[PDB]
DNA sequence: ACTCTGCCTCAAGACGGT
DNA sequence: TAATTGAGGCAGAGT
DNA sequence: ACCGTCC
């Protein structure tokens, strides 16, 4: 993500944040960062500090949420396409190594609480070690196929390919919490689109054109702003936060110019700073071709979903059948069958 | 006064009967 | 064979 | 809407 960008928008560019009722999105298509939704379910969907699972010990929390949340979206006429990450870019390797440190230390502190018969400490580092695996992604892809819900494999970061689907008009918005989707150029970003019966947070749209207008920037200047704020791909400047970062971009436009005019003794830049390379990655990321695959929402295969979710993963047959019926009727009401001419 | 850093914590789902 | 993110809150120090 | 339960 971008450190503090959502807060900056809310304070400087509030006009870019628009809220609408779930009832207004009937018929709209959205792109979803699948990995983040899977992670949300593995973290939250716990029963007694442990995850849901079948008797074979195979985890099912990700299948639980993917199934029901996706159905709820379709009942509201919202048609999602799930986008899965691919090979991370090299620039992320500098940050990937720093993540393993946190997992290594979280593992060290895990067995410590275990050998110490702790209770709340076990549930503390356990959730901190959660991670989305290839088997998590493959099982969700398998589920979506049976549900008739489309998905796409991005060549690199899913966030970037979601944005490219919006640019191309193949979906209305990227439904995510990772604000760096705007840094990748997404015209629209939607938060809090869960279609949950609770309705605790309002559906927010972030319109990039509004952000650029109220900040007085173009896209390249907005990317440099996000770099100074803090991105996954390179270092920021120590002592330059969201307040000074805005004033500098608005005044000097480019980081290259900010360095020329900054006092090297007062605000020294990082050593071997890759702000140019991250700039190139945000503006011209490796993305799928939106014109290659035509997004279709298809009839779900009920009998295979029962065999998979119930026979194998041990979901309630009554609940799964009911879910597939809802999914099939809601698709019939929001989706036109294919026509030939 | 304003701003930034480095700490700290906390939460992160959904169904169906009541 | 995976590497969130986000939001606040607080004290303390730099501008 | 609350809350035990989901697997
Ligand atoms: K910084
Ligand atoms: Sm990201
Ligand atoms: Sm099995
Ligand atoms: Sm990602
Ligand atoms: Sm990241
Ligand atoms: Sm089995």
């Amino acid at each position: 993500g971008i450190q503090g960008l959502a807060k900056l928008i809310a304070d400087v560019a509030p006009s870019a944040i628009r809220e609408n009722d779930i009832k207004s999105y009937f018929g709209r298509k959205v792109a979803i960062d699948a990995s983040m939704s899977i992670y949300q379910f593995l973290i939250a969907v716990r029963q007694g500090g442990d995850v849901l699972q079948n008797e074979e010990g195979e985890t099912t929390s990700h299948l639980m949420g993917m199934f029901y949340r996706t159905i709820r979206m379709m009942e509201n006429g919202i048609k999602p396409v799930y986008v899965f990450d691919g090979k991370p870019p090299q620039l992320k390797s500098g940050e990937l190594a720093k993540a393993s440190e946190r997992r290594a230390e979280a593992e060290k502190q895990l067995q410590q609480a275990q050998a110490a018969g702790a209770e709340q400490e076990v549930e503390k580092f356990t959730k901190r070690l959660v991670k989305v695996t290839k088997q998590h992604n493959d099982e969700c892809k398998h589920l979506l196929s049976l549900m008739g819900i489309p998905y796409l494999d991005a060549p690199s970061e899913a966030e970037a390919s979601c944005a490219a689907l919006v640019k191309a008009g193949k979906v209305y918005a990227a439904a995510t919490e990772d604000m760096d989707c705007l840094t990748f150029g997404s015209p629209v970003l939607m938060r809090h689109l869960t279609a949950s019966e609770a309705k605790k947070l309002p559906i927010q749209e972030f319109h990039l054109s509004r952000i650029l207008q109220e900040l007085g920037l173009n896209q390249e200047q907005f990317v440099d702003l996000c770099i100074l704020l803090g991105s996954d791909y390179c270092e920021s400047i120590r002592g330059i936060g969201p307040k000074r970062a805005v004033d500098l971009i608005q005044k000097h436009k480019s980081i290259e110019e900010i360095v020329r005019r900054l006092d090297p003794n007062k605000y020294p830049v990082p050593e071997n700073w890759l702000h140019k390379e991250a700039h190139q990655l945000f503006l011209e990321p490796e993305v799928l071709d939106p014109e290659s695959v035509e997004l279709k929402w298809s009839e779900p295969n009920e009998e295979e979903l029962i065999k998979f979710m119930c026979g194998e993963k041990q979901f309630s047959e009554e609940r799964i059948r009911s879910g597939v019926k809802r999914l099939s009727k809601s698709r019939q009401g929001s989706t036109l069958e294919v026509l030939f001419q």
